[PDB]
């Protein structure tokens, strides 16, 4: 079982002990760490942060006492733009550039693998993302054909039913990637004016429910249905919660919100708390367990926060072995308890932990 885990460079600005480093992951957590995110310059893959290279160094060093530990570098992102990335995959020129660029900058900085992380591409990408990767594979067999350890090629897709069908071609890429990470969380904007679990389990009260797609059991079913084999998935699991602003006195599933919840202490970003910024909430508010979902939400005075904790997670990991998929792939680890100081217990990387132990369990 592969634990696919995540790490932003970005979250090293954050506050006080919000900052996080690549020096500060456990390297016996994970099977795969993926850096994120790696820009494209010129048609060649880039560092993105003044410091990634400092950074690179910092993660790759993880894999000194664990040889297992595999490394991977994610290119694309939110900040990036689709409409650049459509442009370099498009063009002919472009797309070779950059493949071409890979390789060398991957072994050079000590990486195992890319991950694509083009979020996301558009109905009118849709052959251009199957290109790429298939291209992509081709170029990192052929600079290991000599007998180099072959570098793994992975992408982050999307959970969501209607970019699954405008921009993926599930059947054709799965055969390209090493594994695919689905990323089963953001099913409820806090746009849809209406509080609502964003990374639930199953459906759940069938009358409640604003769509019969935003969650993911159907996410997970539908892709391996569309062709996508299940020893090369990985199911995403989200070590951070979404927020929302209660408008009355109702704090169930449903209620009605005037809009994101307030910015964590340290993550600084409307609708969104880290699982360490969750558990200082958790004190003095109520967590409810959403029957049929299988996840929990919590709420305290004018803020309401569905998230994941241990309890969820492992039903989670249970679901996807029940699944025979390849793991779990978790965003991310600066969004755990890194510190292992705020959900007390001292333990370090709690949902993280949570979830290897339950891939280990039975
Ligand atoms: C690429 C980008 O927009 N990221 C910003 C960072 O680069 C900023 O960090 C600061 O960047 C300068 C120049 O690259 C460094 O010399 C400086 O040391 C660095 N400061 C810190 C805190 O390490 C960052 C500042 O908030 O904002 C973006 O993340
Ligand atoms: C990633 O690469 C892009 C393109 O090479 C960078 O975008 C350029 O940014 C400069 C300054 O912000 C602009 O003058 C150019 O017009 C941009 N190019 C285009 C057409 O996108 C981007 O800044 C890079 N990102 C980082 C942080 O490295």
């Amino acid at each position: 079982y592969k634990l696919v885990c995540y790490y932003t460079s970005w979250s090293q600005y954050r506050e006080g002990d919000g900052s996080c480093f690549p020096d500060a992951l456990d390297r016996f957590l994970c099977t795969h760490i993926i850096y994120s995110f790696a820009n494209i310059s010129n048609d060649h893959i880039d560092t993105w942060e003044w410091n990634d290279v400092t950074l690179y160094g910092m993660l790759n060093t993880l894999k000194n006492r664990n040889p297992n530990l595999k490394t991977l570098l994610s290119v694309g992102g939110w900040n990036f733009g689709s409409q650049r990335f459509s442009k370099i995959a498009s063009n002919t020129q472009s797309r070779r550039t950059f493949i071409k660029s890979v390789p060398p900058f991957l072994r050079t900085h000590g990486f195992d693998g890319l991950d694509l992380a083009w979020l996301y591409p558009g109905r009118r990408d849709k052959q251009h993302f199957t290109t790429l990767i298939k291209e992509m594979k081709a170029e990192f067999i052929k600079e290991a054909q000599p007998g180099k350890k072959q570098l793994l090629l992975s992408a982050a897709l999307s959970a969501g039913k209607v970019t699954i069908d405008s921009s993926y071609d599930i059947a054709k890429i799965s055969q390209h990637l090493d594994f695919i990470s689905i990323m089963t969380y953001d099913f409820h904007g806090a746009w849809r004016g209406t509080t609502g679990h964003h990374s639930p389990l199953f459906r759940g009260q069938e009358d409640a429910s604003p769509d019969r797609f935003s969650n993911t059991d159907y996410a997970v079913g539908y892709m391996l249905r569309l062709g996508a084999p299940a020893s090369k998935l990985v199911m995403g699991i989200p070590t951070f919660g979404r927020s929302f602003t209660l408008a009355s006195s109702e704090t169930g599933v449903g209620a009605p919100i005037s809009g994101p919840g307030i910015p964590g202490r340290f993550t600084k970003e409307a609708g969104t708390l880290a699982y360490y910024e969750i558990c200082d909430f958790l004190r003095g508010a109520t967590v409810h367990r959403i029957l049929g979902q299988q996840v929990p939400y919590a709420t305290k005075g004018n803020q309401w926060v569905g998230y994941d904790d241990q309890e969820s997670v492992k039903s989670k990991v249970q679901y996807l072995k029940d699944r025979q998929l390849a793991g779990a792939m978790v965003w991310a680890l600066d969004l755990d308890d890194f510190q292992g100081s705020f959900c007390g217990q001292d333990l370090r990387f709690p949902l993280t932990n949570a979830i290897k132990d339950a891939l280990a369990a039975t």
